[PDB]
């Protein structure tokens, strides 16, 4: 129901590349819809390949888990590598429709080596300190997933740095609240709310 023959076609392709595994581990609330709506999207994503792994845990069941993750907004899924670690990467909301690239993205870079990068690139990136981003995007937003797909590969290479992707559409006091009025914004910890589409560089030194 969630991915055409048209987008399991392209995305073959994509997990073809995989060499390490990984595990995406959602906070489920049963008594919620979209959690539910999350699981069903997950579990048919998982069966794209072997190398996808879903787990399932029921929210408030783990709080130690739940503090390690940040889990706050709901419905949650996060990513982790290999070896069973927190990537830093982080979905509040279904990453359906345009937002498929953004969770396509963040499970190769962690799956894999990633795409070769500039040494200038990739030494800015490990020379961060602690950051929390969260990209802000809607379900029709075309330019956001670029946008997701940088920030939570900054998060896959940089220990410290976490990337939270957020479908403001299902957070309106939220929305309100920071003045998110347009869509790609980020907001990195509290503090710098960035408005527009943004290249790696911009989005790095954002984070310097």
């Amino acid at each position: 129901q969630w991915f055409p023959e048209s987008m399991r076609q392209q995305l073959s392709g994509i997990f073809a590349k995989l060499t390490k595994k990984v595990t995406l581990l959602q906070f489920l609330d049963a008594s919620d819809e979209k959690s539910l709506e999350l699981q069903s999207f997950l579990t048919e994503f998982a069966s794209l390949d072997q190398k996808i792994t879903l787990e399932t845990i029921l929210k408030d069941t783990e709080p130690a888990k739940e503090l390690l993750y940040g889990i706050e907004k709901m419905p949650s899924v996060v990513l982790l590598d290999a070896a069973g670690n927190y990537t830093g990467i982080k979905f509040s909301g279904i990453p359906s429709g345009h937002e498929v690239n953004s969770l396509v993205l963040a499970v190769y870079n962690v799956g894999s080596e990633g795409q070769p990068l500039e040494a200038s690139l990739q030494k800015n990136i490990l020379a961060l300190p602690k950051r929390k981003i969260e990209i802000f995007v809607s379900l029709t937003c075309h330019f956001c997933p670029d946008v997701v797909a940088a920030a939570q590969r900054i998060a896959s290479i940089n220990p410290h740095v976490e990337a939270e992707m957020v479908d403001i559409s299902l957070f309106p006091e939220l929305k309100k609240e920071k003045k998110i009025m347009s869509v790609p914004a980020m907001l990195i910890d509290g503090e710098q709310m960035i408005f527009g589409s943004k290249t790696m560089t911009e989005i790095i030194e954002a984070l310097a």
